[PDB]
């Protein structure tokens, strides 16, 4: 999407994985879908370095809306959720320096049941920017045709531009259309700043597997599209919850730079491990994923359990990513060339290389010639940056 | 087995889960199976509490000893890994104060391919006595005949016994008689201190998820079985390692409790982290897996993406724990009536309630008639302790 927006893929924190559709204020008021709950979210980004590391976008996911429209005809949110509505609530997050991202639905109900935007996507787009919202996460659910799922998602696309605000605008348009037919991506990056591609993520490694399984098995379709923008979408961080062992977090981390993947923490900042803080605000491999350059990385190697990614960096650079995926066992003696990394010129004559991830380490000087050697936790993953020495 | 021995469940340490078969001692040293390996780990459980916190027995698992028999036709360790021999490695794991654990395979060979006991029994049982060994893991590889198992694992048994030497007997009976019919535990538990029954643990929380669901499923089957002398082995202990998050390592250390298991851990002493060490070494819950009643827990309710467990302990307690099922979201509530947990019995007329895990900390007491509420983690397990009271 010719935007202006998403030059780098977009950072934020959404609410979806880790505070579902709990609308239980009396029972659960620190966990429910609220006002509240997003002001503790923005202080927090601001005052534990969040926005500082790159985290811009606070975002609501599903379940914000009250049960119906307006008597205008216009969305409105739960009034005993969210008292003071979205406006004044976007007014908040951008005194923090923040932008505010908001969900709707292209169908006729929100997966949640809540109303769709079918029928009204020019008044929903002009409701959005006159709220000033700064970012659409649109959903597909309950969409009867192929036709409909299209022509609702270019319309809204249309429709933020005509408003004049500067909305990333963030489609599931491709998830849902893999079923019924193979999506055109060209057309989706058209029209979208990113788009999801895959099933919801969890708070689990098979989930984790699952979403880098795919995209290694489709990336002939979907990496070249990828670029300032427009990105694939393989869902939220997980990060910070309860799930994932601590190499598994950091697969996550690594993995998601080399996809140029948004970085949408969903978590709770209020308890947040300082490993897990540590590792999402991590410097280095931000700077990876946040490459200007914007050339989505892509699986290299696949066998003895073992998966090489790399991702070209600006300046003759590259990112390397090597996962061990036996799940039994120590860490896991991992050789390869360094000739055969970076299309063969990454290190030609020679590269300095620095380990990354899961700690920070130089490695020193590789010529051509040489071969480069690693031990992989299970289910971990070996992030390391070449620097050709020109 | 009425050897007098494994009176609790067994507690130590136990190479495979971490360690497997790896024998490139040039380019792994650090993680091949050598006798250096075992020395190190021996040195790490009496310096590190591990020996204190109860765990005992350090044992070699597969992959241990020299493609053949010796002249005399007895086993022998590998000259390369284990050059100084399975009784130095005995004294020196004795001179620690522990004891030492060794594996063989009733079949003709082990699992990893090394010389089988069949038509040693005796002989192997012997060079066992006599190399000072104090526990025996017997494999079931490459025994296709369901009457050489179960005649080999009663043999082995009775020859164990012939030696006159105190040895621990962990069978895989129960499990590799699966494929063919359903074990008669009675008839394992007469031969057997403790029995694998369910699939190898691996570093996953699929794994035991797995291990869990099927020990639930089977339970009238298996928990009555289990007490003073003989125990279901659900497999290692993974806490330490890489594939389980810290709540997946709280859901494994609360539920082998829970199950009176064998606690062996596989993992690297020399590498683990303070938090993995204090669930490990965790008192209270160490206390629970050795209650002298000796009466395996079991799974009293399920729904919901929501299950609980309970085991009757000494004295009118009871553990109980909660495990949240669900892969999504945040901490799930749950409540159960106080009067519905132990049989009724437990807080009657009233209990005082610890919560255990995943931290320590006093709830109070709660009448005959009370609700307990509960907050329980994503893939994680609130274990509680139920003292029966007539205190208010
Ligand atoms: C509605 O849709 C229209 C058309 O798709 C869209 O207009 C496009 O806007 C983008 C960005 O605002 C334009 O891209 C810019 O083109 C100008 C040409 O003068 C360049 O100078 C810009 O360069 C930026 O980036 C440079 C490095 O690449 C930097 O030097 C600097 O940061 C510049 O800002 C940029 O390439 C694009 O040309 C137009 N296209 C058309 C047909 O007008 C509009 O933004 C949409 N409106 C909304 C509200 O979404
Ligand atoms: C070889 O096999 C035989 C049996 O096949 C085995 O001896 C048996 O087991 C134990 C040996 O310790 C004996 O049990 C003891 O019996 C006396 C009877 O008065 C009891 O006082 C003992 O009780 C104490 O220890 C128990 C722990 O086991 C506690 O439950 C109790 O509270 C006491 O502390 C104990 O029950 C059993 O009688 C024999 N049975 C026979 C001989 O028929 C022998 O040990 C095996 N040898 C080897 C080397 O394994
Ligand atoms: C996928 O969609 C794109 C855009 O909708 C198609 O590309 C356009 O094709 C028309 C001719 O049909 C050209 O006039 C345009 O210049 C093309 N646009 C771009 C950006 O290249 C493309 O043909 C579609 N692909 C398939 C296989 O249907
Ligand atoms: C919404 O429902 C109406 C009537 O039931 C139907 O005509 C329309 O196609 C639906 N829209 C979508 C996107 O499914
Ligand atoms: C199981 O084995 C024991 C010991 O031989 C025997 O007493 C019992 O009858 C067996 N059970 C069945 C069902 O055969
Ligand atoms: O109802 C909201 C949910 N619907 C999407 C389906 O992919 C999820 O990401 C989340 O937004
Ligand atoms: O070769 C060694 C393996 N044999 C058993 C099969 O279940 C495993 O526990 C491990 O001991």
């Amino acid at each position: 999407l010719d935007n202006g927006l998403a030059r780098t893929p977009t950072m934020g924190w959404l609410h979806w994985e880790r505070f579902m559709c709990n609308l239980d204020c009396q029972e659960e008021p620190d966990s429910c879908i609220s006002e509240k709950l997003f002001m503790e979210m923005a202080e927090l980004m601001v005052s534990e370095g969040w926005k500082d590391a790159g985290y811009e976008y606070l975002c609501i996911d599903d379940c914000w809306m009250a049960p119906q429209r307006d008597s205008e005809g216009r969305l409105q949110a739960d009034p005993q959720r969210f008292p003071h509505g979205i406006r004044q609530l976007a007014n908040y997050v951008h005194s923090k320096g923040l932008k505010l991202g908001i969900y709707a639905d292209v169908g006729n109900k929100t997966c949640a049941g809540f109303p769709g935007s079918f029928g009204y996507y020019d008044i929903d787009a002009q409701t959005f920017a006159d709220w000033g919202v700064d970012l659409l996460k649109f959903d597909g659910c309950y969409c009867d045709s192929l036709e409909n799922l299209a022509d609702g998602y270019k319309h809204m696309s249309l429709a933020l531009n005509r408003t004049g605000r500067s909305i990333v605008y963030s489609c599931e348009w491709p998830l849902y259309m893999w079923p019924f037919q193979k999506p055109n991506y060209t057309e989706i990056r058209q029209y979208c700043n990113h788009w999801r591609n895959f099933a919801d993520i969890d708070d689990s490694w098979k989930s984790i597997k699952s979403i880098l399984d795919w995209t290694s098995f489709n990336q002939e379709r979907i990496v070249d599209v990828a670029g300032p923008g427009g990105w694939n979408d393989p869902d939220m961080l997980v990060i910070g919850n309860f799930g994932l062992s601590w190499n598994q977090q950091v697969t996550q981390m690594a993995l998601w730079a080399i996809m140029a993947a948004p970085l949408f923490m969903s978590n709770d900042l209020r308890h947040i491990s300082p490993q897990a803080k540590a590792l999402l605000q991590d410097k280095d491999v931000i700077a990876i994923n946040q490459d200007p350059l914007g050339k989505q990385g892509y699986q290299l190697r696949q066998g003895d359990n073992f998966e090489v990614w790399e991702r070209p960096l600006s300046g003759l650079a590259w990112a390397v990513a090597m996962i061990n995926r036996q799940e039994i066992g120590g860490p896991r003696s991992y050789t390869i060339a360094v000739a055969s990394l970076g299309k063969g010129v990454a290190c030609n004559p020679a590269c300095f290389i620095t380990q990354l991830l899961p700690v920070k380490r130089k490695l020193g000087f590789y010529e051509w010639t040489s071969r480069l050697r690693s031990h992989i936790n299970p289910t971990g993953t070996v992030l390391l940056q070449l620097e050709n020495t020109m």
